[PDB]
């Protein structure tokens, strides 16, 4: 009944948006433009592609048809005007912030960040005269209080890596509308399938597409989505001049392949993580567990409000300290010991004996890392196998 | 002895016996790497165990490419990145902070110029352009703030050369780091590290790939400097990660680098001889011509005069446009170092929205045409240039 | 012991054997070298765990083969450049002049062409029988019957064979049973667990799932697969799979369970919808209680599949108009892609024929085949609804 | 006509037809869709003028085919999954029971195996004759002779056939001449210009040049190639080339002239060196004045090639010591890689064999075959020199 102005469903757009086989000789899958350069029919047509007249292509670092399809598709999924594809999540983050900030500007930051994002801010751009301040983005009164006339960007992850701390994106956007700041949200953990910060009033979203968007752990990639004006600026300054973080057309095509199953994969990641999280909460050895789908989650209602499903990531604390975590990790036979997330393969990290092993018990405390803490990226394996693996690894941790 | 260049370009750093006898190295198209124990994992993030954890930091396919490029440039260490701009920005973001000065060659690749003036230069880094062939002017331009000297040699548009050894001697007195963009020559024709440069950068998109189908960058230098560029510039400040797939294609291209460069040079030498005596041509810049102003310096630094030609047509902008439009084998495109021959005329292409005085300011003649001479049969390339020249009347 | 999804992701691979790489490195190499001539000697002799040449064997292909064997519950796998590569390599190996092959009544067109215009012109005898009629199959057996070959479900009406029933007859008489399991995949049906000797796939379809590679798979005993590798593939077809494409196929397989669940859920809704429409004369979908072999389908397949066949009341003209009207479904041969596909044989693959020729070959004038994809079912229903209106 | 290097880079592609892309986009798609069923029908009926399914045809494959056709001076090209795919698809199409095929005296092992253990077991008669002996060839011609098939140069001698002389005989009797041109490539030898009807290649070797793909090519008349495509490939082998690998093959072809120049230059230096060494019993290299067919080779081949065969004094033991001493050459099968390769069949491929059967075949106990690569000749000379000392 209801006519042709209806938005196609998410799965339909993830598979089809922006591509009609009739435009490429009937190829069902778009051909891969693995070409660095594009030629011009005449010297004037070439002039126009550099002088902003002619729609077209000239050099793959600036723009490429395979990348453009990926970009338009991601834009559709996030409810944004425009997309940009980059060589990594760090490429997306750095290209964005290098574009938007200059000496004397302030950036307001979420209290916890991905480690390399933190390092970029504190040891990179923050050493070039950009002022940094961290604020708890879940405390809208504190955020309001931290706004200064120099605040140019508000940047955060929700949920945040690795503690799953959340912010009310719409609440932040409302503050930013009143004051003027540009809001940038790292939406890696949720993907557009679970949360769409642009639809809640954020200006820009960034992704490590290396994670769930790819889904298969075989590419490194970044995405930015936002307004045409901001994404164009990031493309033509951040990417073109300031980072050179160009995505391979081969990898862009793999990313698109992954996006075709994004809904199905996220459904399974979330279903598996919910079962594991409920199981873990009932085990003798587990002292504490943080999963957005449990009512014990400190920001349960904000998670329910913003996220359509509670995600594939679990954090928990074992009784018995670092010795328990070490024995837990070494006992794992199906979960892999590794960094990253959003792969088909289930992954685990025990930061006390892995990423933060060089520190002592005191230093891990002020960062906020328990000696029995472990982060799980719950994969796509049979839940009974994952339960069996965690169950036997808990037995070895005792 | 040291194996020869062609041998190293094919073999360096890889023994098939280490990868199940595979003649061609397997492609590590993986974002993450797992650990057998948390102890093994711990050591990699601190950096005691020589393994892998994450492909943005390091990956075995990229490592082979890096080692091989280091061998060809005669440097300690290599780094592979998503583009030439990824190489340049990762390098300069690592080496420079507000109040530092970078001394620059008088002309640079457009986006390098843009990065410098509208990017890092807007974050408090000072820029000064100097003629890198004028050693007296370079010495006089040095200040206590000078931390990097950066240039291409040869440089667009007129293939102007720097005296690399002369620059390094000056830099050494002031502690400064010399960075050379060696894209045009490749390590097969010129090795700036052997002339005293500290670091070399490449757009591997060009000749190193050779086939126009990847975008990639390379940095080669000392272990200490390359480690910092990896762990700061790449890891944190650009994220310009090269795909293992593209790294494998780049290695495939490098296996024929000597043969391709020989042919690019042989073809350009013929085209330069032809163009230098055509009526339509006012000036020609080709390092292999006896009349090239820096003929002697060029021959000290470069083993062959390269695949690039720039020339100026007497009829100015109109002649340039007509020459370009008449080409049927040469393609109208930016880029260089492909099997396919390419041509551009900046006054009617890249720098077209500008006026004549803005182009002369930037150092771009109205009739300036640049050719990337490809690998096609020279008789076909000659016929194309000949008929284009007639059309330019 | 581990679950299907677990095995589809992990079986046969330990990252610690390959520098900790989570994803296996791709062995895109034609040849392999030897540390000594005698290490090389043993590889060609066949008593040395190694590699020499990717047409014979390659580690990327070997992982794919082992994983596919696991999923089908078989001993050994072989990867080939196409479904036809799998079928031809298999039958060229197993048959010689004077042998008889018993065939399902309806086969994929190029399988039919291979049998009748290829191997059948080299002295191999062919006979077609209804594999659902176990009495008729038994009556058709001779001592010269070497191979029984069929698809289940088969084109055009999704006609099924009782695989265990056929296998019993094969064991009694001494024939080798080869089942094309392309439509079901090992996720829905495992013919080797029902007594078949070999299964073949067009991995181009559901196993890949994404329409970007052409590939074939054979699974069966080590004895049979070794012969097919070393004769059919090595000497008689050269249908070698690219390691690049084998890697992509493994990527596809990692989501096979999830994709098939969605294909089947979508197809069930669409079939139930089609069954209620005035334009539709008849429908063949294994998940409808009306399906003639519904009981056998529920017994042999764990889900009813992603494929629908139906007949439009208005015949060839209605078929043409229906197909031409589709905006979301694509007009294409092939199946098992994320994208929904449709074909109407009377106006596409078999258009030059007369109606009577098509009836002889078993294709109705109004027969449309749908490969139901992974799009939102509401979008697919809307597309089919408007196209049915346009079919009049 | 543009020159060979120009055509190897550009033939059949204008960037303006694919959005200005300097490098053609890779059509990694298994299927193609139709705007209407009528358009789709037209594809399956008899015309082409478009695309349907990548096993039949694909734009990436089509470009490779057209370019190879241009380089060989043929009407039409076909790309396949391997050299064996090329050979089998060709011979399965051209031969039926009762036909005879005349073969060169020695063949590539798997070609030999296909002929004798494959197609020869389906009622096709085989007969080996010296393809340099035109009187002997004329004598062997019967009314059933449908195909003449050979390599030139052929292992292990680098024995040359008189291609124009064979073709004259074939045209009188109405036989099709198929030449395996793998060793020379179209850059060195064009058998179609000497009167061959079809050429086949293992594009795995020199055409690729970089050891990273397996692929085959057929080039010949439109009428013959259309048959091989639509019968041999489509129905009888399914040896479909990946578009990814076809793109890599085109990448390799762009440097074919340069690579072959260097392979040939290096091989000549090593052959001249080997000729003057006391360990070497005899040497087969076409560029030595002492080569028995030196004149014929120069008439057919523009350069003497990158392959050397030679015999060591010391037989099998000396071969083993030579091979195991190599530090830059790799012990491997295959040829035409950037990397220099060596093999000693007595102790590698034909090692399980006893020295008795080897004798009446071409396989001497001392026979070593070198695929001379692109490395610095001084390094290759040094490696060969030290291995010869170790052989004693
Ligand atoms: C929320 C978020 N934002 C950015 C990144 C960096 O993306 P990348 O540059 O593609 O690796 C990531 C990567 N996270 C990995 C990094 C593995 S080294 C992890 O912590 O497990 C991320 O999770
Ligand atoms: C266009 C192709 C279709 N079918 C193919 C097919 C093959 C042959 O598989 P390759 O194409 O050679 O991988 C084998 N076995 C079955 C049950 C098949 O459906 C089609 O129907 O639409
Ligand atoms: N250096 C080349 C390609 C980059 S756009 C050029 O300027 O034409
Ligand atoms: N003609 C090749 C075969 C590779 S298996 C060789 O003789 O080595
Ligand atoms: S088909």
């Amino acid at each position: 009944m209801h006519g042709s102005n209806k938005l196609p469903g998410f799965a339909t757009r993830a598979i089809h948006h922006g591509y009609d086989p009739q435009d490429h000789g009937g190829a069902l899958v778009p051909p891969v433009y693995q070409t660095a350069t594009f030629t011009f029919p005449t010297v004037e047509y070439g002039a126009a592609c550099f002088a902003g007249e002619q729609a077209g292509h000239f050099y793959s670092r600036i723009s490429n048809p395979t990348l453009n399809l990926l970009e338009a598709r991601m834009a559709s999924l996030e409810g944004g005007e425009a997309g940009l594809a980059l060589a990594s999540g760090m490429g997306a983050i750095t290209s964005t912030l290098w574009t938007l900030l200059r000496p004397g500007d302030e950036v307001l930051l979420g209290n916890t960040l991905y480690g390399h994002t933190f390092a970029f801010l504190h040891h990179g751009i923050g050493e070039f005269g950009v002022k940094l301040r961290h604020v708890d983005m879940a405390d809208l009164q504190a955020l309001e209080a931290a706004m200064t006339p120099a605040t140019r960007v508000i940047y955060f992850e929700s949920p945040a890596n690795p503690n799953m701390h959340m912010a009310d994106i719409a609440g932040v956007a409302k503050i930013a509308r009143k004051h003027g700041a540009t809001v940038v949200v790292d939406n890696t953990y949720c993907t557009p399938y679970l949360q769409r910060p642009l639809e809640l009033g954020a200006d820009l979203v960034v992704h490590s597409a290396t994670k769930y968007l790819s889904g298969h752990g075989d590419i490194t990639a970044g995405i930015v989505v936002g307004s045409q004006a901001l994404v164009d600026r990031i493309r033509l300054q951040g990417l073109k001049d300031m980072t050179g973080a160009v995505l391979s057309p081969h990898d862009a095509a793999l990313l698109m392949r992954g996006i075709k199953t994004l809904n199905l994969r996220m459904d399974r990641h979330c279903a598996n993580a919910q079962v594991l999280a409920e199981f873990l909460a009932r085990q003798p050895q587990v002292e504490l567990i943080h999963y957005p789908g449990l009512a014990s989650f400190p920001q349960y209602t904000l998670a329910r409000q913003q996220m359509s499903q509670p995600g594939g990531m679990i954090a928990f604390e074992l009784k018995g300290g670092i010795g328990a975590g070490r024995r837990f990790m070494n006992a794992l036979q199906l979960f892999s010991r590794a960094v990253s997330l959003g792969d088909a393969e289930s992954l685990a990290q025990h930061p006390a004996s892995m990423t933060h092993s060089s520190y002592t018990p005191e230093e891990r405390a002020h960062y906020g890392i328990s000696e029995g803490l472990v982060r799980l990226s719950v994969g796509l394996e049979d839940i009974d196998d994952l339960l069996a693996d965690v169950q036997q690894a808990l037995k070895a941790s005792a």
